[PDB]
C-alpha cells in the first residue's frame, strides 16, 4: 500500500567503509485524484537503538517510481558492521508544511555476510 523501495549493501574494504546504495522505489502513494508525490529517502545508521550517522538522496519531484542510483558510505570497521542496523525512510517534500514521511523499515546488519553485495526491494512500513 505504500511502495517499496530497493537498495544494496556492500562494505569498500579498500576504504573501510560501508556501501549503502538507494537504487530506487516504486508504487508510492499519491494524496489526490490523480497526483504525485516528492520523495526522497534519508538512511540513519544506529548501533543497537542509538542513532549515530544520517544521509539523504536527492528529491526526485513529482513521481511513485522514483529512481536515484545514489550511493553514500559509512565509516565503520567491519568488525562493528554486525552491532549495527539500517534505517530507510521515505519522505514528501513540500515546500510549506512538514515533509510527511510515506514509510520506512529497518535492516539489521548481524545477520549479513559482507562478502556479498546485497540487494533487495523491502515493502515500506507506516512511520
Amino acid at each position: 500500500k505504500l511502495g517499496k523501495l530497493q537498495y544494496s549493501l556492500d562494505y569498500d574494504f579498500q576504504n573501510n567503509q560501508l556501501l549503502v546504495g538507494i537504487i530506487q522505489a516504486a508504487e508510492l502513494p499519491a494524496l489526490d485524484m490523480g497526483g504525485t508525490s516528492d520523495p526522497y529517502v534519508k538512511i540513519h545508521l544506529m548501533q543497537n537503538g542509538k542513532r549515530l550517522k544520517k544521509k539523504k538522496t536527492t528529491i526526485k519531484k513529482n513521481t511513485l517510481n522514483p529512481v536515484f542510483n545514489e550511493q553514500f558510505t559509512f565509516k565503520v570497521p567491519y568488525s562493528e558492521l554486525g552491532g549495527k542496523t539500517l534505517v530507510m525512510a521515505v519522505y514528501d517534500f513540500d515546500r510549506f508544511s512538514k515533509h510527511d514521511i510515506i514509510g520506512e523499515f529497518k535492516v539489521p546488519m548481524n545477520t549479513v555476510d559482507f562478502g556479498h553485495v546485497t540487494e533487495e526491494w523491502r515493502d515500506l512500513q507506516s512511520a
